[PDB]
């Protein structure tokens, strides 16, 4: 009864964590290490993202420097952010790479937007499954008689006001990354 919702909780807080995660993926103005994390390269048979095989500066809020922990691999990762969505030129000093990062066309925006709502509507609906989970739970613990028609009670409002909070958090994240996309 407790344990349907201590751990219900903290399942909740960890999609929020991951929601935030991937909603900072998001490219916008303003380049950070977190646009490359989801673009990889195949390393020795398996695949491994940028972000373990190279340091990520970012000088300008528009120019990102790239130092790759291998010299020979610095082709590769030119190559992996030559091929990505994030619609950017990359470029080498012969140790370095350097990436200017364009502005984004206003069609690319409402783009970008879409994918932010969509991010937010898929950790929404997981937050929802984790509450029906020990919901169905406490709904199992009151059929059984293993606690009070009172306790139950009480930990069903208890739930229902702590998904709500949860559900509302993700919905900022996702309202702040729209506004920093728009200006």
């Amino acid at each position: 009864i407790d344990e349907a919702l201590f751990d219900a909780e903290e399942k909740m807080e960890k999609a929020v964590a991951v929601a935030r995660d991937d909603l900072s993926t998001i490219r916008t103005g303003r380049a950070n290490p977190g646009m490359f994390s989801r673009i990889t390269i195949d390393y020795y048979g398996a695949a491994t993202p940028i972000t373990q095989l190279a340091s990520i500066n970012v000088p300008e809020a528009r120019l990102v420097v790239i130092k790759p922990y291998e010299a020979n691999q610095l082709r590769a990762i030119e190559t992996a952010i030559r091929n990505s969505d994030l619609g950017v030129n990359p470029t080498n000093d012969g140790a370095l790479i350097r990436v200017a990062v364009p502005q984004l066309t206003e069609e690319r925006r409402r783009e970008l937007v879409k994918q932010a709502k969509h991010k937010g509507e898929e950790a929404k609906v997981s937050v929802r499954n984790i509450r029906r989970k020990a919901m169905e739970e406490l709904h199992r613990i009151r059929k059984e008689g293993e606690a009070g028609e009172d306790e139950v009670g009480r930990a069903e409002k208890d739930l229902d006001k702590t998904t709500h909070q949860y559900v509302t958090q993700i919905d900022e994240l996702v309202k702040h990354k729209e506004g920093e996309l728009l200006e």
